[PDB]
């Protein structure tokens, strides 16, 4: 799909890039690793045993409504089977937009902000559950 890239680990290393990239990337147990190419409603469609799901916002430059509430949504609906999205790598714009937009009303959902992908990693390894 050109709407998201499924991510994985090169083994050993911090660094994530697409599983299709590199024969030895591989994904982590427990964890899917999406990375953002399109709004996210694009990308929602597409959706349309994991305990954390990590969103990679490296390429978003800018949210609009209707992506902040798709996030909402998406958000919401994996916390509700127990399982964590968290975002990764959103800029302060896209920050600002998120908050413009009133995803953060609960500021508990300032704890699914992570600076990078292996950040969000290493906070999945125990939490809340």
């Amino acid at each position: 799909s050109p709407s998201y890239t499924v991510l994985g680990q090169l083994p050993d290393t911090d660094v994530y890039i697409d599983i299709d990239a590199y024969e030895e990337v591989k994904e982590i147990p427990g964890i899917k690793i999406f990375q953002i190419n399109a709004p996210i409603y694009y990308a929602n469609s597409d959706l349309y045993n994991i305990h954390t799901v990590i969103l990679d916002f490296t390429q978003v430059n800018f949210m609009d409504s209707v992506g902040v509430k798709t996030l909402a949504g998406i958000v919401k609906e994996y916390g509700d089977v127990g399982i964590y999205v968290y975002l990764a790598g959103c800029s302060a714009q896209v920050v600002n937009d998120l908050t413009s937009n009133r995803f953060f009303e609960n500021p508990a959902l300032k704890e699914l902000l992570f600076h990078s992908i292996h950040d969000a990693v290493l906070g999945s390894q125990v939490r809340e559950a």
